[PDB]
């Protein structure tokens, strides 16, 4: 019932040289906002140099991180992020700084350059929590960009649960109820074998708790199917260049990985779809499954800011 293991059996700045460079990278109002919290022309260059040193003598309390966020146009922004802040808050901060259009597609996006995987942050996720799993010498980056797939189901619920008013009923039925209705989603995918550049086609089914399969005949798709993986154990990511790197049949790949793992590992599960549409279906479906009603709330909170 538990399925495959996603783990083997039983930092203060991210994107900067040291705590100094990160604080030197803060905007004016932000540096002053930190000073306000921390306590309880040539003169500017020296006064803000002392604010730095004063601030650098400030530990305990609500723990803080300075996070470099990478923008569309290759610029960056350094944000103060304490451990109570969700992606929703960091987003709200980025909407103020950038004066963007505040559409629902804007999101934080993590990239793992070594593992070549990437995913949206969900808006309810604790930013510090996510970044804590990263190593000291990490290549990982946080991006601010538009991903119009992130709330696909809420814009077009008919495209996943296989008119303005009917969409409403579908979502209310699917989300605004006693329990979440996960899309009826089943099909063949290619599962990468542990530690090998080889892939096997298996028939898989989406359930609220995880991905399930038909073991070996066992009455085909009956109701005594086995558990491949539970969603509580993993985040879902896009896999990049799985074709070239692992001989994946296609480049339409998702990756299921425990947050903690930061290196090539056989506990990381790679799945390959036949086309881009099947990938889209599975990613949205697994996200609906894992996050349920929270995802719907995330959507509603975003539409309010639009």
């Amino acid at each position: 019932h538990m399925g495959v293991d996603t783990l083997p059996p039983p930092n203060y700045t991210v994107g900067f040289k040291d705590l100094n460079e990160s604080l030197n990278a803060l905007e004016d109002q932000d540096l002053d906002a930190l000073m306000a919290d921390l306590v309880a022309e040539e003169a500017k260059a020296k006064a803000d140099k002392i604010k730095l040193a004063l601030e650098k003598l400030k530990e305990a309390k609500v723990k803080k991180l300075v996070v470099k966020v990478h923008m569309d146009d290759s610029s960056t922004k350094s944000l103060m992020v304490d451990e109570r802040q969700l992606a929703r808050d960091v987003l709200d901060n980025l909407f103020e700084k950038t004066h963007c259009d505040c559409n629902v597609d804007w999101c934080l996006y993590e990239i793992y350059p070594e593992l070549q995987i990437e995913r949206v942050f969900e808006d309810h996720e604790n930013v510090v929590e996510v970044l804590s799993d990263w190593t000291r010498d990490t290549e990982n980056k946080v991006l601010f960009l538009e991903k119009e797939e992130r709330y696909a189901v809420f814009k077009n619920p008919q495209n996943f649960y296989l008119n303005a008013k009917n969409k409403e009923y579908l979502l209310e039925e699917s989300f605004c109820g006693t329990s979440i209705i996960v899309p009826e989603l089943e099909g063949a995918l290619y599962l990468k074998e542990d530690g090998k550049k080889s892939w096997k086609r298996r028939y898989f089914l989406l359930r609220a708790s995880g991905i399930y399969y038909v073991p070996k005949g066992k009455t085909k798709t009956s109701r005594d199917l086995a558990c491949f993986i539970q969603f509580e154990n993993v985040n879902i990511y896009y896999g990049i260049q799985c074709k070239m790197k692992y001989k994946a049949p296609t480049d339409h790949c998702f990756v299921l990985k425990h947050p903690q793992i930061q290196k090539e590992s056989q506990y990381i599960k790679y799945l390959c779809c036949d086309d881009a549409r099947t990938l889209s279906q599975w990613v949205m479906g697994i996200r609906i499954a894992k996050y349920g009603k929270t995802l719907y709330d995330n959507y509603q909170r975003a539409v309010a800011r639009a």
